[PDB]
């Protein structure tokens, strides 16, 4: 399914689109999970008590609660049944009791969108999370955990000769990482108002999320007590205007919103891997000049930026081969 | 040091806030360091270049904002010093800093270590953190009893200045001198309840929220009853880089968290516990009873309560709230 999700500092007006979104595409005939986090502003605007279990409230439309709590002590019960495959030591820790450390719920979440794609049973999965820096940590999960990988195993399998899971591991994680870099199975719009302050924290989180790959389709602007035109401030993306929702009547804001599937699919792509000139462009907006760093320490190249990194996997035909250059252009930083 | 946090759901409110209570503390000589995450807002409001490393912008107060990829490569050369000490054929040392990637989880870690350091160095009365004002952040601040429960917990299954250390992080979780957040939040009937709910989800880790800052809005309304007993203060909007007004509308913060509700308190004669948890219902708090230990669920946070003698073994016998307190009993006879 496509997992469409909104970064933006106001969590009340994403939750709006989101809620928007989900009923555009259900009445539109589209398969739809709506899942937020542990917060009551959902269930209120939704005016319905949501569970950790997907509920059909219209045609088409299902909806969910992420409860870190219930998703880890779930998880449990996995793993202790799994104590069978391999005398059991914990079964005396009861799922009630776990503590879901930082990080944990993060990829307990994650692992939950996994699961309800995986199911087939949806065709949008609209996802009210964060909308920032934690929840381009998130996503980028597959990417970071398979540069670990990557980046580590040989040096602990290649050192200790004293003493397939990399397949079953790697394979899992390029799934992921395949899924995360196709705009038409995953994409995030920015939301925002006129406020400059606003303007620039969304163009930084643009940045961010071209650094983990994910495509961002649009931008959606949002009322405030400052006017303004955005369109020249996110060039090349789509910038539209949305009204608010008040006492119910959802009509305007759903009536408003963009193609967000034509929109995901046109917007820039955050890497492209030119074989024929030898070279890779990333899309990096939203950043200044000289907070982009790019430098190579270990095998791979990494370019630092939007306080997230990425270690550049070359394929085949660019492997080994120096870098002979690197320079930005259009908000486009293109190594040679 | 205070470590003195907003939560709520607007970030560039919670920013300005959490600017003018350091440049109000700092101009009564409290020496203060403000420590944001790695986002733009704080460095344009103060109209300053922002660095991993602190810096002075007015007297007793200093400005830093935490960047994960340099505290993760700074960690890592103690990561590197540590294999130097211990292993005899080093395998991580090739590994340079700088490639580490930022894994969830991390962000947090990184950034409360940080802190710790700041706060262990003695230079600072306040650190006043901007951080993402919601339930990640709780998740960070209750480390220190998380980590806690898994070490004791998952050692019994068979690390001794490992509870000295996380000890002393648990005692200042708990004491409000020396941490304590203030709700943020406009007159929004979808903000009131947002924030409620941050409320008694920071009750469950013992985080003491002292008041409720009220900023501007379309929407009016008096907020007063909605926090009983917290303090409201009402407060103007800063515009044109003028911090006046905002600054001289501040609370005491201090003062305010030293008389909030406190999370929880035993009664061992009469045999009960009683939790504030404020913005929960009793059809959203669920309690478990394993052997000496209960542990109360609500607002996606677990607080896991080690029964004291006057407790251990005895069937709860009510859960009820009165006031927005969780009274449990525990069965006498």
């Amino acid at each position: 399914a496509l997992i469409l999700t909104f970064l933006g500092k106001s969590g009340v007006a994403r939750t709006k689109i989101a809620i928007a979104a989900a009923k555009l595409l259900a009445s539109q005939g589209k398969r739809v999970l709506l899942a937020g986090l542990a917060e009551p502003v959902l269930p209120l605007l939704l005016e319905q008590t949501l569970t950790p279990d997907p509920q059909q409230i219209a045609p088409n439309l299902e909806v969910v609660q992420f409860q870190s709590s219930v998703l880890l002590e779930r998880n449990w019960e996995e793993v202790k049944k799994l104590e069978a495959q391999y005398t059991p030591i914990i079964k005396e820790v009861y799922g009630q009791e776990l503590v879901v450390l930082p990080g944990m719920d993060s990829a307990l979440a994650l692992n939950a969108i996994r699961e309800y794609d995986a199911s087939g049973k949806y065709d949008t999965i609209v996802y009210d999370g964060t909308g920032d820096a934690f929840t381009l940590r998130m996503l980028g999960l597959p990417e970071s955990l398979s540069w670990y990988v990557r980046r580590f195993r040989q040096l602990f399998v290649n050192s200790d000769l004293g003493k397939q899971p990399t397949n079953q591991v790697n394979n899992f994680l390029d799934k992921g990482k395949e899924a995360l870099a196709d705009p038409k199975r995953v994409a995030a719009f920015l939301v925002t108002t006129a406020d400059p302050l606003e303007v620039v924290s969304v163009r930084y989180l643009w940045g961010s999320a071209q650094q983990i790959g994910l495509t961002i389709g649009g931008v959606i602007q949002v009322s405030s007590q400052t006017e303004g035109d955005l369109s020249a401030e996110f060039t090349p993306l789509s910038v539209t205007v949305v009204p608010d929702v008040t006492k119910g009547d959802w009509q305007p804001l759903i009536d408003a919103l963009p193609n967000f599937v034509e929109q995901a699919e046109q917007a820039p792509k955050p890497i492209t891997i030119d074989t024929h000139n030898r070279q890779v462009r990333l899309f990096l907006p939203g950043f200044d000049k000289k907070q982009v760093k790019l430098t190579q320490y270990g095998p791979e190249v990494t370019v630092e930026a939007g306080d997230q990194r990425r270690n550049i996997f070359l394929p085949p035909a660019l492997s080994g081969r120096p870098i002979t250059g690197a320079k930005f252009q259009n908000n486009y930083l293109i190594i040679s």
